[PDB]
């Protein structure tokens, strides 16, 4: 009855067929994350698997299931992958890489899970009732309700829209709303302080067309223009004067005739006249006419003598009045102051004068009228 | 000859030399996933790899290699890594913690391919004739050529451009358009139906400076004014009647000087007279003079008497007629008609008459001389 | 004493407890990826865990520690997680099934660290003096600081913002740019040449309420328009001329009175007249008076005989001259030349004129008289 105290050391070749209980196997290769203290350094990580919150993790003060994978030995170079092991679901990977391999040069933990992402699906659907300023985080969100973005706060306007979030850094959070209808309005928390929600111009909310162009800013164009405009102080020449008669008020004759002119100043026609010894003269405002003549009769005989004496020109209506005086030619014996005349009638052409003599003696005298008619 | 059946049973310690054949290892430890059935429950999972499409990996109908990592048994707390069997290149994580390490408490798988996140790579670059309606899905595409959004339908200009894709919900789908020359335009599918393109004012539509500002709105920067305008209706006065010469037809004078005046009229100069015992009047129309005066002789002594009178002024052309007549200055002894006269000569200074008596007493006689000349 | 010689092949069952020593297991279930040669094929892979350059790999010219997960066998189907060796921390998944597995068809290599997609953190802060043209590359960067955009080149505008890059092809470059008060602008590089920044217009940059509506453009609302306007030229009736008097320049009387009016033109009034037999004339100008009248006496008695004539009308003032002469009614027995007449006094309404005869017969004898005065 041999006992295994019996039996030599065996080459692993001597097992020739079946399969291991898998308790036979380390705990790593079980799947059991056992095989070292649970805050190993994953740094000096020689197993395959672990379980540690060693800082050298990913996440400070979190346990992570840790895989390794080694070359060219369990102390050389390695990739690394770690996985969360409670409060949520994530994956890490991270890599240590050396011209020495065993001189380890770890490169930082790199997530490897889209929950650092943003993800195509969203990140929330947001009710009524929120205040917009506490989305400090990256991230999309849905605002499916317009009433819940007017009963919300800090919404940039009461319309159902989409709200995106870069969280750049504490002091740089920029938030974008695009609403249902197209309208995108952005803001930035800058340093502590949200700025105002800026709001882009579409055609949704301008319309140039309502608006004047300058190229439409002309005299020619500009509409309810009058047809006549009030005249400022202006002269003129008297050729622009083309209708009406000037009253005597303004300095005018009051008529655009001589005679009405005449009338209206109260001015009188000029006189004809001819100058001669046997002339005339004749006021055309009342036509009277006073004319003189004289005539060489000589001697008077004795008696009485008639003559007629013809006027310059003829009366056109009437003789008024004659004047007759004597004139003396010569003096061969006495004067012809001694000869006497009177008229006896008249005539518009003539008239006709009678003399006598208070001495016999000799004339030579003449008769002179002037008359006076219409 | 030792059979097997006459060996013991051995430690493992017992193989001291050599590598175990891969045959020898549980399957797992293999990277086969054939240690239990294709349907088995991986949140009951004991084994470190599986391979199931039971309803508990992370996409309904479909196989996934499923690892585990346990702790602090394989029946403890575990962590998961599922990738994906066919069809897709996909991987997820998920874990179990719990107080009592054996009732599980598995949390939601979480997505680890960028399938599930937006990529920095573009979802694809869309070709002619696509309808862009039917982009419901999140991600963002290329539209490399204008000509390719002229020949597809819903795009917003046929530009060239970029488009991105939210899809918040079924009934809550956000697009953005982004062309090659950087306008944006914007619009949503709610409850299936899409909406306009909203599209954003920029320096690419729209040029304020060529808008008229209000403060540009003034009569002084109007252009294309008038020099003159047609004046309405008014009134002047005399003094800006600044140039010409009225004429008759509306009242004027027809000339500038007062005998142009009198002469346009048809008026006549005034009259001057010396309105005195000896004195004259002067028509200055024509210059005809009258002249009239007297002079006290006395007694006629008898024969023949001679005297000079002289005209008050003297004619300054020549005398055209006499007039002389006999006045009684006193009747001391008899009246003066009993005196005749008569006139002899006459210059342009005065007269000579010639005087008679037909009675020898004592008169008291004058001469009355009227003449007539120019 | 046995040998192991001696010892027959056993079945894995024989070894009932302990541990096996981590040296007997083959290398890849130590996590040693050692187990083929490190350019092998991953195509072809049969063991759970190599390290590898092959061409196959996901990412050219680099190692990658590549996992396989098999089913039904190492030959078959299977699942491979590949985590980078050096330079970056890395993760890829592909799969490879057909109906024969053993036929592989390997799906493409998929990424699954996030550095493949857009991330909730930021790709990076940027310093002063950057060129964004630079960012060709898909991600998002904070320019926290407007001195530094205006330092650096290519910015849209000299303000700290927001960058967002789409790179959807070597030819199809996408930048947008958001300003920390939340203006946008976006460019894209087309077929490698930058195009111009876009500038959206906001609330910032544009108020349409410093601008003129259409409905504004009006007459009535133009300020800074005259009270009166430059006339153009235009003609006047007299009626339009109310004030003022026209002056003898312009052929105007120079006054608003008709004896006015005659001074200034050197006119004279108009002449009055009763054309009777006893009758008289008056000129206006200077007031002179003429007048001539005539009694029918009859015969004359001999003697001295006075007789007083009345003038057809009173001299205002005086009487300066009368002109009496004797006018023949009748010749009965001889004519009225036989009587002579001369005045003995006169006033302002008529004169008293002394008659005789020189022979003592019966004449039928007048008295005319001509009267001066005014
Ligand atoms: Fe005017
Ligand atoms: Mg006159
Ligand atoms: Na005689
Ligand atoms: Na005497
Ligand atoms: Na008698």
């Amino acid at each position: 009855a041999l006992a295994a105290t019996d039996i030599p050391g065996l080459d692993a070749s001597k097992l020739v067929s079946g399969v291991l209980a898998e308790q036979r196997l380390p705990v790593f290769a079980r799947g059991l994350a056992t095989a070292v203290s649970n805050s190993s350094d994953p740094n000096t990580a020689t197993v395959p698997l672990m379980l540690t919150n060693h800082a050298n993790g990913p996440v400070a003060g979190r346990y992570f299931y840790i895989q390794s994978m080694f070359y060219p030995d369990q102390n050389g170079n390695a990739s690394q992958i770690a996985t969360s092991y409670n409060a949520t679901s994530e994956m890490y990977v991270r890599v240590s890489y050396a011209a020495n391999p065993s001189i380890r040069e770890w490169l930082p933990w790199q997530r490897c899970d889209i929950g650092g992402s943003f993800t195509k699906t969203t990140d929330g659907s947001i009710g009524n009732g929120v205040n917009i300023n506490s989305f400090v985080n990256s991230g999309w969100w849905l605002q499916s309700t317009s009433e819940w973005a007017a009963g919300g706060a800090n919404y940039p306007v009461g319309l159902a829209g989409l709200l995106i979030v870069y969280r750049a850094h504490a002091d740089h959070i920029y938030q974008t709303y695009v609403t249902l209808n197209g309208s995108t309005y952005s803001r930035c928390c800058y340093a502590g302080s949200w700025r105002p929600w800026r709001q882009n111009w579409d055609d949704g909310n301008f319309d140039p067309a309502s608006y004047l162009p300058k190229a439409g800013f002309t005299w020619a164009a500009l509409p309810g223009k009058p047809a006549t405009f009030p005249p400022s102080g202006h002269n003129h020449d008297t050729s622009q004067i083309t209708s009406g008669i000037l009253p005597l008020a303004r300095g005018g004759l009051g008529a655009n005739t001589a005679a009405g002119a005449r009338n209206n100043i109260g001015a009188g026609v000029p006189a004809t006249a001819s100058r001669a010894l046997n002339g005339w003269w004749k006021d055309n405002d009342t036509g009277l006419i006073v004319q003189w003549m004289q005539v060489n009769v000589g001697d008077h005989p004795g008696g009485i003598i008639d003559r007629t004496l013809t006027f310059p020109i003829a009366f056109p209506s009437a003789c008024l009045h004659v004047v007759p005086t004597v004139k003396e030619v010569g003096r061969p014996a006495t004067s012809a102051s001694t000869v006497t005349v009177a008229d006896v009638s008249v005539s518009n052409t003539g008239c006709v004068i009678v003399s006598s003599e208070y001495y016999g003696l000799a004339q030579n005298y003449g008769i002179r009228v002037m008359a006076i008619g219409y």
